[PDB]
This record gives structure tokens, C-alpha cells and sequence, in this order.
């Protein structure tokens, strides 16, 4: 139908808003703290700890597949990564500290996401 393809357009044109928002969270992690899964080989217990283990790779591979349907689905992704480092991790680590300037960074970039998506429809 031609109301499919308007839909599948607005779905694209929402990759296309949210690979952006990706790059831009993305850049907030300049040390590659979140580029890449924790390695089960490396964290063998990781999975004891973290439910639903998530990082940047792997939402480009949700994004690339058209598989955010709106912006809260790919919040909750970008939530996940900040959320399970702050779990894991103590305090006092890198990792810890490199997960809350993410967020506190990632903040201003999100914000103004949900005006353009919200204005854009």
C-alpha cells in the first residue's frame, strides 16, 4: 500500500535522525569505554551481574536494521549502557566516572532529539 511506504519512509527518516544522535552520544565517549560488548571471555562472570548487557556496536546494529520503531526504544538502549557500568562498576573506577560524563553529555544531545522528533512528527 501506499500508507505503508509513507510509514516505512518516517521510519527511515527516524534512522536517519537517530544515526546521527548515535554519532553525536557516541563522541561523548572519546576513550571507547562503550564501543564494544563486555567481553565474556574477559568478564566470565559479567552476565551473573547484567541482564541485558548492551553498547554502542550492537544499537548500530539494531539502528542499521531499522530496528528502533521510536526514540524511547533507542533511549532505553543508550540508558542501558550507562546503567549497567554504573552497576558494575565502583565509584571510584574510569569506567564508573566515564559512564556519568556520558550521561550528563548525552543529556543535552537527547533533549533536543525529542523536539526534533516530536516537531518533525
Amino acid at each position: 500500500s501506499m500508507e505503508q511506504v509513507a510509514m516505512e519512509l518516517r521510519l527511515t527518516e527516524l534512522t536517519r535522525l537517530l544515526r546521527s544522535v548515535l554519532d553525536q552520544l557516541q563522541d561523548k565517549d572519546p576513550a571507547r569505554i562503550f564501543a564494544q560488548p563486555v567481553s565474556l571471555k574477559e568478564v566470565p562472570d559479567y552476565l551473573d551481574h547484567i541482564k541485558h548487557p548492551m553498547d554502542f556496536a550492537t544499537m548500530r546494529k539494531r539502528l542499521e536494521a531499522q530496528g528502533y520503531k521510536n526514540l524511547h526504544e533507542f533511549e532505553e538502549d543508550f540508558d542501558l549502557i550507562i546503567d549497567n557500568c554504573m552497576k558494575y562498576n565502583a565509584r571510584d573506577t574510569v569506567f564508573y566516572r566515564a559512564a556519568v560524563r556520558l550521561r550528563d553529555q548525552g543529556g543535552v544531545v537527547l533533549r533536543q532529539a525529542r523536539r526534533e522528533v516530536d516537531s518533525i512528527g
